[PDB]
């Protein structure tokens, strides 16, 4: 099987598009779907090779019973609202995910437009977030974010469904979530206290030691090992965006996996908390807005 | 006299940030104003030499005379709206302008923010748009924008004051319109409407010949010579901008020249028509929902304020 | 495994295509050629590396082969085979050898065809020299992005490499080349929405017409082939734009690479002789063929161990 | 006044076309004239900053008497051939030169084609070059080609006209050739013969000292200086050219000054010689099949037209 | 299911070379940095992505093996050979853990360099560090190109990783170093053909010399070996230019890695002590060794689980 | 009009610093070298334009010129001042010619300085040689971003090149060096914030500290320096990183230039003695002058004219 996307080479723009299938609006966007990998090389070949346009496409769990007969992929189930003691994350709708990623922002828009173009009067948009990297790998709270992201072999392991579920092999799992920050709040800590609060030193990227790193830092609660004592990872691809007027800084969330279960339960550590951990502390600034969880199909079901 | 940075090259991405003062911002306005040059060094210098970041800033008519006592700039004046037959040229507020500009987004946004952080309070934002250029260097229309821009000693010619108004040598006058347009009428016109439309063609960027070009193209309207028979000019960076949820295509137009009257000569031709043209047909798939003017001083200006 | 010659290649902005004819007696000079060709490509390219992207393929014509070789032959290779059609015609040329070199910038290309002609001089008779430039947005002569439905990664390697059907010559691959010539004036008189119709896709922006409006006598439609099991059968092009402003001729170099050579002949026999509902590929009326050779490229090892 | 782009920014690709004026053809060339300026920026704008496109548009002497009226370039001849005992530097003819400089050959030939265009049934073509720089600087005998050109001001006081023909200010004069080498006879010498050719090291470039510099080297004979001891400058954009099937092998020479004389001088010390030096040498392994002379006006008198 | 470190790196054009010695009871300092080396190797070079290139292979010499591990060892791991020829010598010079660091840029290196040291404090002594620089095409301090003839891709796999031959260590290398000044007066005072014919290709061109005219004793002949089979042994060189212009220091740093030590060494073998036809390498009488170590580069994945 | 040295140089990310003393007897060598090293620059740099950027800049010192030249000197040329301060000292070390060489990469600055060195050898002994490299974000080794308010453009001009105040060597500059040794480890061991509060300026963003909180003894007070006119007086630095990861040793090699020495002794009497408000520079509590030297880099043609 061809899988989407979803191990893209690094990008510092994107276009995020959630959106609901209107009632009547079923066969234009099975249509769509089976020709997006075609508009995806007509955007990007012209602009090739240093464009590195590509889209992935997810379908969620409501909206895959309205799109298909027969088989589900075995962790496909709406995202799980958790209500924690002091912290929330929401669950808000979604039908349909477009992650187009690119190396400028007008190849993602022209694209964008495209899928839009064809599925008008069939969906209603719910979420348009425009990304953008900063020119040192680092998000909105001055921190280089992606550092630990698997690769190679060790990515394909984490992101691609495989024979635990045959028929939707090549396929992944990913969960979005929109979070805006309280930019005043973080920097009035010291730069010790921020490092205390991710895990790693600001400047450098250096993993704090095990002897200093705080059990509530995100490192450490985002850290989760299976069974066989083997880590267990995600793929995320994180992206700032904002407002300068209104006062909007955030970071675009989205991590993919091969079942949902590593996902869910590193948010579980997040927002419950362990024994030894209230809630992880990056939570302290950052707010979720959105969250919402999808199916990324294996390129070949697409096409079919 | 230095000239801020209105001759930059070529940038893929912009932001355009207008804003009012608030009744008694005018002194953190004033201090903002000496340091922005060096918050643009401090953002940008790490970044060189691709990071290409520049910030122009202007000031408008009504807020010249709240922040300084004494002599005007000659041209200085609030937008003037043009009401005409079928299109309208809209005057909205502005007392200042950034025009940020970067080979990249990020630093764009990195820079505003320092200045937004330094003014809140003190100002009310009226308009924040974020701009991305296309790779061939194309509009939301489909044409290259940007060709018949003056270069070298022309576009100095062109865009900076000199001698007519001493005090000011240096200094720059811009004038900014948002348009949004109607790409559902566009596209139902053939590539060949569209190049009478604007007066140059489509995928090779020629200009029609005058046999053929309308006398209500925009290429026609645009173009204005003066007494003497010689050609008057603008120094135009439009940007596209857009949501494609909302449906929303759009160019923001940027206009700098030596005196506004260039400039807005060049607006009465495309509202208000000619003796041969009723009006620009540009702006039958365009709708103007700001308008503003803005003079740019020379660097040195801002420098030695207080 | 077999190590195939560098079929499939990055993108390049130029090429040099090289066919000659084997004269009499040359036979030994061309073997001995033929098992350094992969030398002379390190040996001219890796200085200029990454940048450089240079690459050589070598292919070897059916009556050539039977000359230069004893033993098996392989099993597709055969004379390039004349289209007589009610109006258009496929000629067929002499060719024995074809060198198809690549590279971002043509004097690396040039450096190594001097490099190849310098060892077969007295042995080999030119038949064909162009070199090719590809416009910066990926535009052929025609003005159309060219290349956009090529095969890439897994199924490039399944649609152009030899395998297990015929194992000796495994990591192999067949090329047919054809120089064609344009009549641009005649396409240029077409309106943009009528060349999208001999093409069948967009201009602009290269998106595939509908299947409800696109002609059965485009390009794409004919050139879209199933086979029994209702598999797409697919190839590898490189077609690349040349000429002389000079003489008035305006070409485009095709260039089509594929496991075996019935794909490409069911596409030629499409084009030019036609189906039940098109007479013949429109691209015919603006396009003519004035050679036509079929070559096997075999892998790289069996050249060496000549 | 503003200048043609003589004073480009280097350039890996190149086409050289040279034309002559038909009967009838004169208002058809000045209409193009009018308008070539226009078009470079129509081809270029879209592939700016990466495509560095740029035309520079040349007349000769019978051409400018046909085409307007009044003042003529005080420099302004036909080609002067020259006849040395060995050597020859041919005359050929030629109206008009369209120097189209590129970093990639379809920028120049996407121009090239539409200037074409419009000068069809007016024109007869005489040449026309597609030209590629090696990707190290050097020239098809092997040497790095353009070390000693000038450059900032220093190019501008060689290569524009100013005060000494003010009607003219702004413009240039310009030489082409085109040379056929002897690649086989050159690569027979070594490495240290080409050295005493060229006048320079081979792999690194260095000038030859004084004391080792032949008389005859081709550094030696274009080393000129002028009355009070300045050197005359030159300023060059040689490009390679070739058919490897015909055996085509070339250098096309062009050079710009502010008059022909400098350029004519060296010329003269080439193929004549002087007192210590029978030729230059790089004559015995280049041959001149093409000369022409033309006035490349400042851009605004072709804009004026 | 091994994977291998970073010893099939793209090219890189700036280079640190670090080799250790480990003090009496350091043995625990560098096994946990040992389990951290692929993490600082991401924390440094992640944030320059994509162009930094960082990467950093870790050696291991076979008296430190085993001080630092218990049970099985590399079937090839010993210590350096020294060599001594009749005219010229290879030293062995002590050498426990080799830091091979490339990007294509020296501060990403010495970044690097700077966090593996600093944890090393205290636990090695330094025997050696050059940082090395490339020539802008691809040049060695003698002028020569170097590096054409390395394997690529399948045939680079096939020739340095350690196979079912010795399976507890799949995934693994071996590499061999020598520090190399030249004698660039004598160097300087060949003519460039006999240059050429002292490493066996032409010096501005690259191209190899015939069979019939290369000297046996040339660089290219004694370092050209073939197997009982007949097929070549291939070694994968990445030698880095260094030198100081004050002290007259002009070196060549080679560093060869190979699946058996065995193939390195029958070419030094042949280098220095020579063959029937040929008494040593020529490029020695220009070339002095000055150091000589030989390391395992293990699989990535046995340093994590350490 | 005299045509300064690129003591103005575009941004560049290596150097290489080459001190020597002049023999005795080696005056005539050295003044045929000094009258053709622009022709070596060129033929060096050329073959790698445009990326390349190579420059080198010659300076000559006070006791080397009275060796050279007969007749009128420099105003401000004197041997560099020995500054003895209570706690800190910036010490002299001899240094005839200074070599300041630049570029894109480190094999232009070194092919140009072993050529400029073979042309010297016998005639002049070698003081000190550093080869520089820049972090990808402009940082030094303490690290904060290096050289952000230097001045640009006609600022840049009027700071440091000679004038009418003496008009015999206008387009010539001054030049003081100094190697600086930092210790990481006691500069590591401060928080952020005090690091802050040493520089004068925030560590990741490079924004000035407010006017507020900005210490007396940090080192952006100390080196700001206003004249009796108001006007701020200006130097020109191109400071640049170095080390040894083995030695321990981390630099900065300091290096300005300004139109009278006078500038730059006046912020190194600041620095090192202090003043009314300041002990000293609190960024000598980290760092160590172990060289100082002062230089005149004469205009181009002085040098052409010998
Ligand atoms: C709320 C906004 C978020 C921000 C700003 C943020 C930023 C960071 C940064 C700076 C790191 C360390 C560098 C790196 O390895 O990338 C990190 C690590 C990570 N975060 Fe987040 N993150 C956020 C949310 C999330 C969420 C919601 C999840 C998981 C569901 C997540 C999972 C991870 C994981 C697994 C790691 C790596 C831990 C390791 O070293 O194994 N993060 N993130
Ligand atoms: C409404 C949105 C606008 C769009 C999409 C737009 C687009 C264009 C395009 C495509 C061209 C041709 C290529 C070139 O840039 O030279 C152009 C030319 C021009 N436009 Fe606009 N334009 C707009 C508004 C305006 C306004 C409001 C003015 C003046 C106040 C203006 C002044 C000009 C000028 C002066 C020219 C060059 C004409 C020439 O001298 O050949 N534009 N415009
Ligand atoms: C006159 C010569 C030619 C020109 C200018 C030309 C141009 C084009 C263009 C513009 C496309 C559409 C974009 C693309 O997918 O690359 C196309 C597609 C194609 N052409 Fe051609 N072509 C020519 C000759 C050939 C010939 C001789 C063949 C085959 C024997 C060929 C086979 C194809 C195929 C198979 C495709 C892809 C159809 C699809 O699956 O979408 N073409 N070519
Ligand atoms: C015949 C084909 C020609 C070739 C291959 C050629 C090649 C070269 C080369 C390699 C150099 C040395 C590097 C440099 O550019 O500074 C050079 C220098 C020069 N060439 Fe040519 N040249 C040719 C014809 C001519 C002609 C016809 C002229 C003038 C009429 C000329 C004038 C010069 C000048 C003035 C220099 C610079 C000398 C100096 O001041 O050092 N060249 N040529
Ligand atoms: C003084 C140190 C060295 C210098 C400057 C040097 C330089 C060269 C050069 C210029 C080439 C020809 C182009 C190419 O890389 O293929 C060459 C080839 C080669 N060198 Fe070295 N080398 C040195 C030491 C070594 C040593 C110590 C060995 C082996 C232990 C070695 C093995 C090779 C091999 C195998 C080739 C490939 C030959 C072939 O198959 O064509 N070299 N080297």
């Amino acid at each position: 099987p061809e899988p989407q996307m979803v191990l893209s080479p690094l990008t510092s723009a994107a276009i995020f598009l959630v959106v609901t299938i209107d009632s009547g609006g079923e066969d234009t966007v099975r249509d769509l779907l089976s020709d997006v990998a075609s508009l995806e090389r007509a955007v990007g070949f012209r602009a090739q090779p240093d464009g590195r346009l590509s889209c992935v496409t997810g379908i969620g769990s409501e909206a895959w019973d309205r799109l298909f007969s027969g088989a589900r992929p075995a962790g496909l189930h709406p995202f799980r609202e958790l209500d924690g003691p002091v912290h929330r994350a929401v669950a808000t709708p979604g039908d349909l995910l477009f992650h187009i990623r690119a190396s400028r922002l007008d190849l993602c828009f022209a694209l964008a437009t495209e899928i839009m173009g064809r599925l008008r009067g069939a969906v209603t948009p719910q979420d348009e977030v425009h990304g953008f990297k900063y020119f040192d790998e680092r998000d909105m709270l001055g921190f280089v974010d992606g550092t630990e992201n698997p690769t190679g072999a060790a990515a394909r392991r984490a992101v691609l469904v495989g024979a635990e579920d045959p028929a939707f092999a090549g396929g992944s799992y990913a969960v979005v979530q929109k979070y805006l920050h309280d930019i005043d709040a973080w920097e009035g800590l010291s730069v010790e206290a921020q490092e205390r609060v991710i895990g790693r030193r600001k400047m450098t990227d250096v993993e704090l030691s095990d002897d200093v790193k705080p059990a509530d830092s995100h490192v450490a609660l985002t850290s989760v090992t299976g069974p066989d004592g083997s880590d267990l990872e995600i793929l995320r691809d994180n992206m700032p965006f904002g407002s300068v007027g209104r006062e909007e800084f955030g970071t675009y969330f989205i991590g993919y996996a091969r079942t949902p279960e590593v996902t869910e339960t590193m948010l579980e550590r997040m927002f419950l908390g362990t024994a030894s951990a209230p809630h992880d502390r990056i939570l302290d600034f950052s707010t979720a807005v959105t969250g919402s969880l999808f199916f990324t199909p294996a390129a070949d079901f697409l096409e079919d």
